[PDB]
């Protein structure tokens, strides 16, 4: 019963049921992090700059001490000021509970301290000084409402709290929950949002997400005009406007249609017998039919990933790849891993795996290579097809793998708790600290948890290597790019030796829009925000950029770097200030 012209309908972001609106719970509902809880500074990948959001300003006291000045206007939706205590509390709670925003901060941050009501100070750890992580955890810090969470902690386990009462929801963002049921989640704009005199208001009054069971049903809704903002895999997407003449668009009008999101992996659980052998993981890498699955399953919307984990779609990242090592190791022109079942079988043969009567390999200890599952969420039809193609090839070489596609919530539980065998999942994307970010997320045991315990922070596969930890600790102890590069090069040697999990393809930043009710969507022709996908962590500025068709507004004046006429601080300026404070 929502007003259509004041509602943005969304697809491809929420899969399975609503769970909670609590970032410390094992699962929370799409929209919670994106729109309800904002950071100190919002990183802008498109401009390589930082929007001062809850923060007004930063200051380096020295190269290891960063003060963040909170806007006087920054205020929770219940009227309580956002204070330095809220920043300290959020991070200390994440450390205590082993889950929540800012996971891992305490590895590279010595302290977070409320030096005044509106001033928070972060101090870098010097033992393993890491300037990227220092900046990431400090500038990107997300406060959480201490006064709310302490009340909850007195009543119950914070992990059990649903936070599902609209009137009582205490948020820092411009939206909060309005309504939900088994078929929809709806958010409503906070009209007296604290940021209204700095950022304006987002244009939609409501954000609604009907819960579709699969891609085909979501696609049908999109074709009917019932989804405005979509983050969906869509086969033959160009035909929506070329053949069907629908008022629909993507970032690119021509192929590949989508900008890149990150790196999709075949994650292989290192804790399971058989899968714990690097030889088996290497064999799996050679048995993935990269080219065929990316054409048939992925419609050419993304290409094969480089095994270094570096996103070589961007020229400036190519310096971080030891191409000679990759070429030497894999025998291909660029060092990508070839699809080669002969090689996969050879690897298993040379590791002492012999096929038994049923055709399944048994190791020299003799661990049987199966039964295993490969799993992705039901309805994610592109990934499901990839899984089927991969599983069949693995069965061919004597690894007993079958597909299993449970509801998203169940899949996510098994991934985060590390009870899976194989899955396809995401990792990280292009960023100011790439490829440090992907090595940290995928390879760092410190971000993992025991099997049975939830981690959203990293290392789902439970890879355990102490040399990687040492290399991550030294990679950015100075800003000399050569030190970083050599750390990355050695990590790459370790990746090829251990095959902790398999970088497979560059994931698409799924993003489609309808112009029927909402206009000025970011695109190649209007590149106002480079992370517009409705499920992306950094989606929120999109909602300030779009207008109602019947009420067009100008571009928000705060957008753009300081030199361009907005309020965004270039990453280069932050590093300039850091070096100057040394
Ligand atoms: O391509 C697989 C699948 O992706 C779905 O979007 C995912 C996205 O790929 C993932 O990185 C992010 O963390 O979650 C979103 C969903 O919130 C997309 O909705 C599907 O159509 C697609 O099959």
């Amino acid at each position: 019963s929502l007003p259509r012209e004041d509602t943005v309908y969304i697809g491809g972001a929420l899969w399975g049921p609503a769970t909670t609106w609590n970032l410390y719970a094992p699962q929370s509902t799409w929209g919670t992090d994106q729109f309800m809880y904002l950071p100190a500074f919002q990183y802008d990948l498109g401009r390589d700059a930082w929007i001062p959001v809850i923060a007004e300003r930063y200051e380096f006291v020295d190269d290891k001490t960063l003060r963040i000045y909170i806007r006087p206007e920054a205020r929770w939706s219940d009227g309580v000021p956002i204070t330095a205590d809220d920043f300290v509390y959020a991070l200390e709670l994440t450390k205590e509970l082993g889950i929540g925003p800012g996971g891992g901060w305490d590895t590279y941050i010595e302290y977070v301290k409320a030096v005044d009501t509106k001033v928070v100070e972060f101090k870098a750890k010097e033992e393993n000084l890491n300037y990227f992580q220092f900046l990431s955890y400090s500038l990107g810090a997300q406060p959480m409402p201490k006064h709310v969470y302490e009340r909850i902690r007195a009543q119950m386990n914070i992990k059990d709290w649903i936070n599902d009462k609209p009137e009582e929801q205490v948020v820092s963002g411009p939206y909060k929950l309005y309504y939900y049921d088994p078929n929809i989640v709806v958010y409503q704009r906070v009209d007296d949002w604290w940021g209204k005199d700095i950022f304006g208001l987002p244009r939609p009054k409501y954000l609604a997400h009907v819960i579709y069971k699969d891609n085909p049903s979501a696609s049908l809704a999109f074709e009917r005009g019932d989804i405005d903002w979509n983050g969906l895999f869509i086969p033959s997407v160009w035909e929506l406007w070329e053949k069907k003449g629908l008022p629909v668009g993507t970032w690119y009008k021509k192929e590949p249609y989508f900008i890149p999101d990150g790196v999709g992996f075949v994650y292989v659980n290192n804790t399971k017998p058989g899968l714990s052998d690097p030889a088996v993981r290497k064999a799996i890498a050679y048995a993935i039919p990269y080219n065929e699955m990316l054409k048939k399953a992925y419609f050419g919307y993304g290409s094969q990933a480089h095994p270094s984990m570096v996103i070589d779609l961007f020229e400036p990242y190519k310096q971080y790849i030891d191409y000679e090592l990759a070429k030497k190791t894999f025998g291909t022109e660029d060092g990508r891993i070839p699809f080669d079942l002969d090689m996969a079988n050879k690897i298993l043969d040379e590791a002492g795996y012999k096929k038994g009567p049923d055709g399944v390999r048994v190791g020299p200890d003799g661990t049987k290579l199966g039964p295993y599952t490969i799993s992705v969420p039901y309805g994610w039809t592109d990934w499901m097809m990839m899984c089927e193609m991969i599983a069949k090839n693995l069965r061919s070489i004597g690894i007993d793998v079958k597909t299993e596609f449970p509801d998203f919530s169940v899949w996510a539980d098994r991934m985060t708790k590390g009870t899976f065998d194989l899955i396809i999942s995401w990792s990280v994307g292009p960023s100011f600290d790439h490829p440090f970010n992907i090595y940290r997320f995928v390879l760092d045991k410190r971000l993992s948890k025991p099997v049975g315990e939830v981690t959203w922070a990293g290392d789902w596969e439970r890879y355990d290597n102490d040399e990687v930890v040492e290399l991550l600790d030294k990679a950015v102890s100075t800003l000399d790019p050569e030190v970083r590069k050599q750390a990355y090069f050695r990590i790459q040697q370790i990746i090829y030796r251990d095959m902790p999990s398999i970088p497979a393809f560059y994931t698409a930043h799924w993003y489609e829009y309808s112009t029927k009710y909402w206009i000025n969507w970011p695109s190649e022709d209007n590149p106002a925000w480079f992370r517009p996908s409705p499920w992306h962590a950094d989606a929120w500025p999109t909602l300030f950029i779009i207008s109602k068709k019947s009420d067009p507004q100008p571009v928000p004046s705060w957008l753009g770097t300081v030199d361009e006429g907005g309020i965004e601080i270039p990453t280069a300026k932050i590093f300039e200030d850091l070096q100057k404070a040394t």
